[PDB]
DNA sequence: AAGACGTGGAC
DNA sequence: GTCCAAGTCT
């Protein structure tokens, strides 16, 4: 980037940033810890979702030091629906780490900072730059989109070599006097801009610096991979109550899918033979009867990378003594208590439709 | 590496 | 209905 006209560029960057930049509450100041949330929040979730979760979140945890004393049910339930779970559990082991080895204080050198469990490349530079002035490059969905565009990069942006390209554009423009601010910056007008389909190069304050807009082939980048058919999967889902009102939930295992939710039983049936199937599932626990009516509905729930096929069959529950771990009985009221993923809170409003 | 890993805003 | 978001795991 020779012949870029950096500081005319970051100028009308900045300016246009002043004037649009939008009222977001991790924007009120610059807490590494609150930056720090909304960052991992913001990982592959769109501002709008992100904004009453933050809200929320930083109420019941208001300190790195709350959410590292606080109870991991208590943390995934404020995380229930946002998606890609993971992401909070990681960032509650994150900050048990910075209590421990650093004293509650957040690392400002990016090899310190991102060997904490949940802090990539692109959370590395945006809670950096924000917190500490760090000039480090947070290169998200949105920048790769305006940098293939003002730079006419014609490589999947997927692969390492252009990933290290943009790295090395952002090392060159980037105003070292405010970087956080020119990391937002880049982000914000992706987003309201520069976006996926039909930009707005016309009200663009850096359209004058733009290669696309020149050539005409704007729409066109960036080039990403269109995604490939992913697998669907039966699943057939019991809702059960007994004589005193409870339901039967059961928690999921802490490895893989959907991990450490709760759920309604459920089972694969390739086929139909779910009646069966959940029948003779329900029953290899101990002491437990179980008899299901027809099913109630069918809806399908996507995840990125495989595809649920939902049916509910209702039915009614008999125990002659405890349930054993991992079930559990639960009032109806109880259950807004309990983190349930998406799929299974519409399965039990299904059930509540119906009756 | 590759593929696993959730959900819905914004057309 | 389709894309992709202010991605990361290891
Ligand atoms: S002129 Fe158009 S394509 Fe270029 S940066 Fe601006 S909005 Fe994006
Ligand atoms: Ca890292
Ligand atoms: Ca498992």
């Amino acid at each position: 980037t020779e012949r870029f006209p950096a500081r005319e560029f970051q100028r009308d960057l900045l300016d246009w940033f002043a004037r649009e930049r939008r009222d977001l509450p991790w924007r009120k100041d610059r807490d590494p810890y609150k930056v720090w949330v909304s960052q991992v929040m913001l990982q592959q979730t769109r501002v709008e979702t992100v904004i009453p979760y933050f809200e929320q979140f930083i109420d019941r945890f208001p300190t790195l030091e709350a959410l590292a004393d606080a109870d991991e049910d208590e943390v995934l339930k404020a995380w229930e629906g946002l998606g890609y779970y993971s992401r909070v559990r990681n960032l509650h082991a994150a900050v048990k780490e910075v209590k421990t080895r650093y004293g509650g204080k957040v690392p400002d050198d990016p090899d310190e900072f991102s060997r904490l469990k949940g802090v990539g490349p692109y959370t590395v530079g945006a809670v950096l730059s924000l917190a500490y002035g760090v000039p480090e490059p947070a290169v998200d969905g949105n920048v790769m989109r305006v940098l293939s565009r003002l730079f006419l990069v014609t490589d999947d942006i997927a692969k390492p070599s252009t990933r290290k390209r943009f790295e090395q554009i952002v090392r060159e423009i980037m105003a070292y006097e405010n970087p956080g601010a020119f990391n937002e910056a880049l982000i914000e007008l992706g987003a309201l801009v520069c976006t996926p389909r039909r930009p707005s190069c016309l009200l663009c304050p850096v359209q004058a610096y733009c290669q696309a807009f020149a050539e005409g082939v704007a729409e066109e980048l960036p080039v990403k991979m269109k995604k490939t058919a992913v697998k669907q999967v039966p699943l057939a889902v019991a809702v059960l109550a007994d004589d005193e009102g409870r339901v039967l939930i059961r928690k999921r295992d802490s490895t893989g899918l959907l991990a450490n939710l709760w759920e309604f039983p459920s089972c694969e049936t390739d086929g139909a033979d779910g009646k069966e199937k959940l029948e003779q599932m329900v029953g290899e626990q101990y002491g437990l009867q179980v008899e299901l009516t027809e099913p109630i509905v069918s809806f399908e729930h996507a995840f990125s990378h495989l595809v649920w096929q939902l049916t509910v069959f209702p039915g009614r529950l008999v125990h002659g003594g405890p349930v054993e771990e991992p079930y559990r009985l639960a009032p109806e009221d109880e259950l807004k208590a309990y983190a349930f993923p998406v799929s299974h809170q519409r399965v039990w409003r299904e059930y509540k439709e119906w009756a």
